[PDB]
């Protein structure tokens, strides 16, 4: 009584939500950006995604997408300086909160994570290197 | 090795909520008309609303900003549901729990329905 308002956090929710966002990415629905990842004259690799989700993972993505002006349809964004396999895992991280690596690719991933200022991935890579 | 950063989705939602409140990257405007109350507009991200509700997901699955009209749900309810989608938290009280529950039912947001029922039964 007394017009008091109560708040309730639903603890399973953000994990289920990200799962749905990842599903939509993989079925290429609602996406508004296509990344064209050109590295060292390999053929360009394409990844579709949602700007709001990439921005939520990376201050670099957030600045890129919120700063200028385009046609507010599907934007094709040229990306250089990072291997597509690295960018693939950084996108997967933004949508899953998980990242996989091996001895042969941890430095690659760390380098990408530094470049996109994904601090939590940088720290996971560090953890991996030291063990 | 595989890592899961257990705090990440909470932090990400924080940022998406910030972008919603600053009206950045939004691709849907909900125009909500109820009874005699003033019309309200809510800008959001279709992918985030879809993440919260099978009804929003079906609704959206067009290019650019889409203006979508909704009738027969009070703007304050819709506002609570949007806030939930971006925070994982729902607010209610004695005099609006049925209204929030109705909204959650309509949008098939089962977690929120259950939280409303829990609240109602506690009274
Ligand atoms: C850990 C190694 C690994 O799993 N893979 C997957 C299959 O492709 C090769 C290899 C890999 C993974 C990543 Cl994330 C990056 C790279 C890579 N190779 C060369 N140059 C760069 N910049 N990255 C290989
Ligand atoms: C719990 C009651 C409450 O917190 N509020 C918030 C401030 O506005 C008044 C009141 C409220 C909240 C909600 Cl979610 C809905 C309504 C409402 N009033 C009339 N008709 C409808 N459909 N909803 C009031």
């Amino acid at each position: 009584m007394g017009n008091r308002t109560f708040s309730y956090t639903l603890e399973d929710h953000t994990k289920q939500a990200f799962g749905i966002m990842n599903e939509l990415r993989l079925s290429q629905q609602l996406c508004d950006v296509t990344l064209q990842v050109k590295y060292q004259d390999a053929p360009a690799a394409q990844f579709m995604a949602h700007k709001v989700v990439l921005a939520s993972s990376s201050p670099v993505f957030k600045a890129m997408f919120t700063n200028g002006l385009r046609e507010q349809g599907m934007e094709v964004v040229s990306i250089e300086g990072i291997h597509p396999k690295v960018m693939e895992r950084l996108i997967e991280f933004a949508y899953t909160a998980s990242i996989s690596m091996g001895e042969k690719c941890v430095l690659h991933v760390m380098n990408g994570a530094v470049m996109y200022q994904i601090d939590s991935v940088v720290r996971a890579c560090a953890d991996f290197l030291v063990q």
